[PDB]
């Protein structure tokens, strides 16, 4: 991308979470419609990328768009859906391995899409780069429920099981809430949240997130 | 006033979860052994209590202690689990709604508590009050293997609106998976039983500043 001052960290989280959250926010901040800011939230996402990449981050999930969020009227979502398959082509353009996750029996999942939902690698590879495209909390569970008969099986057979444990969470827009991501994965989870909404996106956003993981007691209980 | 005027809040939360976290970093601050700080954490959890009957909170979850808690010493799993039975009998002492929520099937889960594992009405009630007691997030996802969302272990248990976590860990540690998905998160960076009532009333003008 362009050259930055990264700062050293005595330690790195394996899988980081992104919640791009503050679009419409940050659009109507800046007298646009609520709609205009997803268009906005493509470059802070290859700049979370390139970072990554720069300090060998294993994994990075970004939180795309949810089933709840397909309630929303038609423009925002063309607008967020868009910008999400914009998202994953930028990527596809790098070096990663791309895992798209979410419910591809909806007519809401887009066609372009639809050759990520196996973990497909591009240029050199390395890092995974996950996203959530028409995800659920309540689909991901009940997948399991579902395709698993035993219980311990259960677990292992969640529509997102490919997706390992979140170390990290980041959310931009200033809100401390979830809003469904990964429940299982995120039961541990140390979460940054960043006040700026996620098109004001700075490099510095992500250096605080990490001092603050390398920070933590990381004691799962024990 | 010698306590602290409550404060008139124009939007209340349903639902608040309580994470009173860092007992044995308390203990430890103050030249205790590890396991001392679970007796000092009684108190804090009855000015909760207090002040959500006074505002008209409905509905308040302790977490009290997991599974994965039960992996710690057997000092601190005897000190831990003796406060948990003491906070629980204290409220019924009170007027609350109590549940204790929790997998039974152990050793470890105190007989003091079965007779919560349905909801007990005592005093006045008004207030329902649910612990967490040897509660696990996959013992209570899979429990479902006995619609199935809608029988999780914790089933009794709505949507947590607010939860507030003492100790300044930004994290949920397994608490309530299903119930939490959309809650909004306070933390306070004082460790639990360094509890005051301006924690609560700064987590309650958080919440009402939230959309
Ligand atoms: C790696 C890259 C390149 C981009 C990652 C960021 C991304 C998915 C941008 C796409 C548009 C976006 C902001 C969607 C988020 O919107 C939801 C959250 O608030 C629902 O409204
Ligand atoms: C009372 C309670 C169950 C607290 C949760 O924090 P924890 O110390 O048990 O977990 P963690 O190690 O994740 O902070
Ligand atoms: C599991 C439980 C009862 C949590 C309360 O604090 P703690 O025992 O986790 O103490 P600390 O967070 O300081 O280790
Ligand atoms: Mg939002
Ligand atoms: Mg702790």
């Amino acid at each position: 991308g362009y050259q930055m001052d990264i700062p050293k960290f005595k330690r790195l989280p394996r899988h980081i979470a992104i919640i791009p959250d503050g679009n419409r926010r940050w659009a109507l901040a800046r007298g646009l419609e609520k709609h205009e800011g997803y268009s906005s939230g493509i470059i802070p996402g290859l700049e979370v990328y390139d970072i990554c990449v720069k300090i060998g981050i294993g994994e990075v999930t970004f939180f795309g768009f949810t089933q709840d969020n397909t309630k929303r009227p038609q423009i925002q979502r063309k607008a967020f859906t868009d910008a999400c398959i914009k998202s994953v082509q930028e990527i596809a353009k790098r070096d990663a391995e791309i895992l798209v996750v979410g419910n591809t029996n909806s007519d809401i999942f887009p066609e372009e899409l639809l050759e990520y939902t196996k973990r497909t690698k591009v240029g050199k590879g390395k890092i995974k780069i996950n996203f959530l495209i028409n995800y659920g909390w309540y689909w991901d569970l009940t997948y399991a429920y579902d395709n698993s008969p035993d219980g311990k099986k259960m677990i292992e057979n969640i529509a997102s099981a490919e997706i390992p444990r979140v170390d990290l969470l980041i959310r931009w827009g200033g809100r401390c809430r979830l809003s469904g991501m990964l429940p299982v994965q995120t039961v541990y989870s140390d979460i940054y949240v960043v006040d700026e909404m996620w098109p004001d996106f700075k490099p510095e956003h992500l250096f605080k997130a990490l001092e603050f993981y390398q920070n933590q007691d990381i004691t799962l209980g024990g």
